[PDB]
């Protein structure tokens, strides 16, 4: 579990909750010395809360997928609410006993993305911009709410799965910004990227495929080795997204305690 009080948040604080955050969560092994996420972690762990302070001293717990750390729901009050087709196992584990409302919305991108009628790029960004997620969300707004909590995903679980969202996003401590273009292909080139990381050990630091994303100036930049700046410093936890072989369903499901025979 982590928490991250926005009343008090600052550029420093900001830093110490991301690397706090990769810590909360295990890790399968260490890629380049750094945390990871194997296919699925216990269910038990895999759903971790965060408390979440408004900048009016108010608290909230949000709950997220240690894996690829997406927000699957959040709980506000006495009332907690989910997406559809993934987040309902919360019922399982996230809130037990407080209400439970899930929005005909799946957790996807593309469910909200129509709802908001917006997109990342026009959506606003910053510190302060969290407030008005945590602040959203108590006055859950059918409208908003939808563009309230993306917000939250791209503060907290994106700042986490990247140091560079989050050195953006940490700039940020009293202003509003909107993201940038740089984020949106950076997002969805980190998986094929984080993935080709683990590659990069056998390639001496090359990828086997190239991959194409933008640079935070807002151009788009061809990167195919460690030797980017994405892969530097700028990429801490990985996703593993590692599970083909988990085709056998056996060096899974298989571990069997049988290993370490002896007794």
């Amino acid at each position: 579990d982590v928490n991250f009080d926005l009343s008090t948040a600052t550029a420093k604080t900001y830093t110490k909750f991301i690397e706090d955050f990769r810590a909360t969560l295990p890790f399968s092994h260490k890629v380049y010395d750094i945390p990871l996420l194997y296919s699925t972690i216990s269910d038990s762990r895999r759903f971790i809360l965060l408390n979440l302070t408004s900048y009016a001293y108010e608290t909230i717990s949000v709950a997220i997928d240690v894996t690829n750390v997406y927000v699957v729901a959040y709980r506000t009050r006495d009332v907690s609410y989910f997406f559809k087709e993934s987040p309902p196992e919360a019922y399982n584990i996230l809130f037990k006993g407080t209400r439970k409302i899930t929005l005909p919305y799946t957790g996807n991108y593309e469910n909200l993305q129509t709802a908001a009628h917006k997109i990342r790029e026009n959506i606003d960004l910053g510190l302060p911009a969290l407030s008005s997620a945590i602040t959203t969300l108590f006055y859950y707004n059918a409208q908003s709410a939808p563009s309230a909590l993306l917000v939250l995903i791209q503060t907290t679980a994106e700042a986490a799965r990247f140091k560079y969202i989050e050195r953006h996003v940490a700039k940020y401590v009293a202003t509003n910004f909107k993201p940038n273009l740089a984020i949106i292909s950076l997002e969805n080139q980190w998986s094929a990227l984080s993935k080709q990381i683990f590659l990069a050990q056998n390639q001496g630091g090359k990828f086997r495929n190239p991959v194409d994303l933008i640079k935070p100036t807002g151009e788009r930049f061809q990167v195919t080795n460690v030797d980017s700046d994405v892969v530097k410093g700028n990429i801490k936890l990985l996703l593993n997204s590692r599970a083909s072989t988990a085709d056998e369903n056996f060096i899974t499901t298989m571990t069997l305690l049988g290993e370490s025979v002896v007794n």
